[PDB]
């Protein structure tokens, strides 16, 4: 039979993930169905949301050549059933403390720090520059962990450097910027445009550099729609304009610069939503979601 969830030791939540200790040498690495908007957790949550995005990660895993954490397959036995589709299997690593974030266009903190210094995490970009544009080569763009409510802190090379050694640096650099661009070309010819993307990498007991986390899911990064493409505007988010646009929508009754908790979700904004993240694992993956694994 498969274990109970219960019979594992939780150590980490984040908004939306849950990690959980397996033995010595694996975690159970759960995605929720909840969702984030304007830096809230909502009250509603998307339903079938941690498996799709579950479903997606695994999807861009294979399709990279790079060593990642998975060990096992998603229906390994050592999952439980509550979470069957939307937890994996993972070799524990000894993390390394950079949020490796690629940038293929100019956007949120990235275009803020340009807009402000006219420099990105040490970049220093053409000028006339702005929302949306086209970043080529894409930038390396790498950033700390700040305070339980605050957001990643953007930081330099040298910061990189500083955490993780010279050389370490170097191929954290690298492979981040080859990952991005790999995964950003193949969804372009699907017609959703990566924008960004943001990566957790540890290492193994070898010294070996392996990409951990989650990867190339809408909440790791911007989706855009390619078809409507527009630079000098902020882009559609693929999956959560739906949101956005009722919770500063007349309908819900909530001031976004009140900073109060926002309400609830109507059930048809949360359906729709589902529906776009079917939308973008189909496109990219080639794949229907009806085959993906569930309880
Ligand atoms: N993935 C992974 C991982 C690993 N393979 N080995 C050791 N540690 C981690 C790890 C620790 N924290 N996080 C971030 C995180 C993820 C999910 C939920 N909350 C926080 C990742």
């Amino acid at each position: 039979m498969r274990p109970s969830l219960s019979d594992y030791q939780h150590v980490a939540s984040g908004k939306v993930r849950e990690l959980y200790r397996v033995d010595d040498e694996h975690l159970l690495f759960v995605a929720t169905d909840r969702i984030s908007a304007f830096d809230f957790v909502l009250d509603t949550p998307i339903p079938d949301k941690g498996r799709i995005l579950t479903a997606m990660s695994v999807f861009f895993f294979g399709l990279l050549t790079v060593p990642n954490h998975l060990a096992g397959p998603p229906d390994d036995p050592r999952i439980p059933e509550e979470v069957l589709g939307r937890a994996l299997l993972v070799r524990r690593l000894d993390m390394l403390p950079v949020e490796c974030v690629a940038r293929g266009y100019l956007t949120g903190s990235g275009l803020l720090d340009y807009q402000r210094t006219g420099a990105v995490c040490g970049h220093v970009l053409p000028q006339g520059l702005g929302e949306a544009s086209r970043l080529d080569p894409p930038l390396f763009t790498p950033a700390t962990k700040a305070d339980i409510g605050e957001h990643d802190m953007n930081v330099d090379f040298a910061a990189v450097v500083g955490l993780v050694g010279a050389v370490r640096a170097n191929q954290l650099r690298d492979e981040t910027i080859k990952i991005y661009t790999r995964a950003a070309a193949h969804a372009l010819h699907k017609g959703i445009i990566l924008a960004d993307t943001k990566f957790e990498f540890g290492v193994d007991i070898e010294g070996n550099l392996v990409l951990a986390d989650e990867v190339f899911t809408p909440d790791s990064s911007r989706y855009w729609d390619a078809a409507h493409y527009q630079p000098g505007v902020v882009q559609d988010s693929f999956d959560k304009q739906f949101v956005r646009n009722w919770l500063t929508g007349p309908e819900s009754g909530w001031d976004r610069a009140s900073d109060t908790p926002p309400p609830p979700l109507p059930d048809e904004v949360a359906v729709a939503t589902r529906e776009r993240y079917i939308e973008a694992y189909e496109r990219i993956s080639g794949l229907s979601f009806s085959d993906w694994i569930g309880p």
